[PDB]
């Protein structure tokens, strides 16, 4: 296990709770990963104020509307944490993650916020970060079956990085589809980088669905929620679900949906492999 003390390039908002923390490896050199790896990040003690992140006005709404910045996150000893990859292994001298920032539940307001993901996104470009690794268990199989990546929220890194990885690296010709769900539009990322994926690429396609699209969405695009939205629009007609590999990735309410509408589809758990973030 190697450890590199990286620079941050960026660290920007991707969404309303995710920042895309983007890390340049110094001299150049590329840890050796696997699609739907992780490294891990260690912090130091430290103390970081929500006031003085820096959030775009265009993802502020929640902010405001609940009063986020009002957090400070003091941290005595080291602590250490996972975070997967949204880079697939030949983007190199990089790792790229999507951090979602763990807040107090806003029914228990007042207990410590989340202590790496507060550090995490107090780190603005410039800064040091060290990382260890690689490390995983979320890897594609290497079979020809169809793929079905369902994903949400920070769950969006380990599927950019398989897909990638199977369209890029491997130059794969199976079946593959990305399944992604949002609350609005603004939640959605790397729209550029999958649309350019599905059009050069006649056996990738993606969708993604909004729960609670904005009125300055316009949006006419899938609504609800991505279990109901993948079944209705695909997996209920297709002739043998059972047959494909789920690699799903999102938060709990969604994973437990998902996983649940696929086992009452008759898949089997072999077929369906969990990337468990575990919150
Ligand atoms: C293999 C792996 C890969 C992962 N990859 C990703 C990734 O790519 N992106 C990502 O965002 N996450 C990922 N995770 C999750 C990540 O490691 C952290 O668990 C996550 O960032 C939360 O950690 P934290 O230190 O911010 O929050 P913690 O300090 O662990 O707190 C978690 C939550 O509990 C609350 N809390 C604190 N004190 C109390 C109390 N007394 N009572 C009740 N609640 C309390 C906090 O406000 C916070 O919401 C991954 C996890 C694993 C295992
Ligand atoms: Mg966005
Ligand atoms: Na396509």
């Amino acid at each position: 296990v190697k450890k590199w003390e990286c620079t941050v390039i960026s660290n920007d908002n991707k969404a309303t709770f995710i920042k895309e923390l983007k890390l340049a490896i110094p001299d150049g050199e590329s840890v050796p990963f696997r699609a739907g790896g992780y490294i891990q990040i260690e912090a130091p003690a430290h103390h970081v104020k929500y006031a003085d992140f820096d959030v775009p006005e265009k993802y502020r709404g929640d902010w405001d509307k609940f009063n986020l910045f009002r957090y400070e996150s003091k941290v005595d000893e080291p602590i250490i944490r996972a975070y997967s990859m949204a880079n697939y292994p030949e983007e190199f001298g990089i790792i790229m993650l999507n951090v979602r920032i763990a807040t107090p539940p806003p029914n228990n307001p007042n207990v410590p916020p989340g202590q790496m993901s507060s550090y995490i996104w107090s780190l603005k470009a410039g800064d040091k970060c060290t990382i260890s690794g690689p490390f995983g268990e979320f890897f594609a199989k290497d079979t020809d079956a169809e793929m079905v990546f369902i994903g949400g929220g920070a769950g969006m890194a380990p599927m950019r990085s398989h897909i990638f990885d199977q369209l890029k690296r491997l130059k794969s010709k199976r079946k593959m589809s990305y399944w992604y769900g949002a609350r609005s539009k603004r939640e959605m990322f790397y729209v550029e980088d999958f649309d350019g994926l599905a059009a050069e690429n006649d056996n990738f396609v993606w969708h993604c669905a909004l729960s609670d699209p904005q009125p300055e969405d316009n949006w006419t695009g899938y609504t609800g929620f991505i279990h109901n939205v993948l079944y209705e629009n695909y997996l209920k007609d297709h002739e043998a679900p059972e047959d494909c590999e789920y690699y799903m990735c999102g938060p709990p309410m969604m994973n437990a949906a998902v996983i649940n509408m696929l086992k009452n589809l008759g898949v089997e758990e072999e077929n369906i492999l969990l990337d468990d973030f575990g919150g």
